[PDB]
């Protein structure tokens, strides 16, 4: 038993307890591509987050193979379908628990809410879509659609320890940090996890979950350049949090907010600029972006951006949401700076109940390994983790 529904009739954020050889149904399990590749079998396991448990060899074209040329490779991994249901339900398994903190359920719902701007056109007056900030979605009698999604969640390139949080980009726009956000991809393994020294094994809600922060500050526009380093990049730093965010630069942090508060006032711009746009009312759409940024309206139907919920806002996603607080909600161990991670990779598996929960972790409550954190302890209980 997976222990996926520990408190009440069913989940409570995920949507159907998938199985990989469910049917295909065109809506919540279905053949996608992303817009060229095969198509290929996903999960939609909320509004806007779909899951692909396949290898990522879709979103870069420079690697579309599983070979090697920090890390380490296994081709064989995840090709047979035990594998996928494996992970499909792993990857379930974690946004539960995300979602029974409140911290996660805050970070899920900021998630779903922040859909993509649509700054798609080339016309000032005109609203539209960015077509990289959807998947195809193919039906039972083979017709696609397109629809529009935050977030999927796929299994890892060659590299199997390489967990990112990645997007396709526009040839004139900045998308992460222009404040108009766009489709993100977490290549996640359930399945694997690191060590950090007592030799123990990082809990992998605490990494999904700081993927998801990357996610969430990606898609509101507000990422920091990955050039802007100590190499560390302060979104690495932020996106941890604890003590390591404070060695960001002192006000330029304050310089990264004054930027972004006035990008989102160029977005507060278009939105009253829009006279038509390219199904859904243009009312419809002006509000999904005035509910996402908090944006105020007055009897006249002019957007703007209160500088107190932008701040609020924006304190939410790049402060509050971090790894540190995950590890605080979750009461984990975890590894005290974002460098402390020794080379120790480690096989799992999170799905058997018996092995780890919902609530606890590996760390089982009334059991051996509830105490000092011993179900982390690679040695204590090495019955949960192979070491590579
Ligand atoms: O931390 C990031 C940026 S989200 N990327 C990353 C680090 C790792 C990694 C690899 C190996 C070990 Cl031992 C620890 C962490 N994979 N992907
Ligand atoms: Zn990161």
């Amino acid at each position: 038993s997976s222990g996926l529904v520990p408190r009440g009739s069913h989940m409570q954020f995920v949507n159907k307890q998938f199985n990989y050889k469910d049917p295909v149904n065109g809506v919540d399990i279905a053949y996608i591509k992303i817009p060229q590749m095969q198509p290929v079998k996903a999960f939609k396991i909320h509004n806007k987050i779909w899951v692909i448990p396949e290898r990522d060899t879709f979103t870069n074209p420079e690697e579309g193979d599983l070979n090697p040329p920090v890390s380490y490779y296994d081709s064989t991994y995840l090709s047979t379908d035990n594998e996928k249901d494996n992970y499909l339900k792993g990857v379930t398994k974690l946004f539960e628990r995300i979602y029974s903190t409140d911290l996660g359920r805050m970070l899920l719902t900021s998630i779903v809410r922040g859909i993509p701007f649509w700054g798609g056109s080339t016309i000032d007056t005109e609203l539209k879509v960015i077509d990289t900030n959807c998947i195809n979605v193919i039906q039972p009698d083979g017709s696609y659609r397109s629809e529009e999604l935050n977030l999927v969640i796929i299994g890892p390139s060659a590299d199997i320890i390489q967990f990112e949080c990645k997007s396709f980009g526009h040839e004139v726009l900045n998308l992460t940090r222009n404040g108009y956000g766009s489709t993100q991809y977490i290549r996640f393994s359930p399945d694997f996890t690191f060590g950090f020294e007592g030799k123990f094994a990082t809990d992998p809600a605490v990494t999904l979950a700081h993927e998801l922060i990357h996610a969430g500050h990606r898609l509101y526009g507000i990422a920091i350049n990955p050039n802007r380093v100590f190499e560390v990049s302060f979104e690495e730093l932020r996106t941890f949090g604890g003590h390591d965010a404070k060695f960001i630069d002192s006000l330029q942090e304050n310089e990264f907010r004054l930027y972004y508060y006035n990008k989102f006032k160029d977005i507060a711009s278009t939105l009253n600029k829009a006279k038509s746009i390219v199904t859904a009312s243009l009312q419809y759409m002006k509000n999904v972006f005035k509910e996402k940024y908090l944006l105020s309206e007055d009897t006249s139907g002019k957007f703007s951006v209160d500088k107190l919920k932008f701040d609020k806002l924006y304190k939410m996603l790049t402060e509050i949401y971090t790894e540190d607080n995950f590890v605080k909600f979750f009461k984990v161990l975890n590894r005290k700076t974002y460098l402390n991670f020794d080379k120790a990779v480690f096989k799992i598996n999170i799905v058997p109940k018996v092995n780890y929960t919902i609530y606890d972790g590996f760390n089982l409550r009334n059991t051996n390994l509830a105490a000092n954190f011993n179900g982390q302890n690679t040695e204590i209980n090495n019955m949960n983790f192979t070491k590579l």
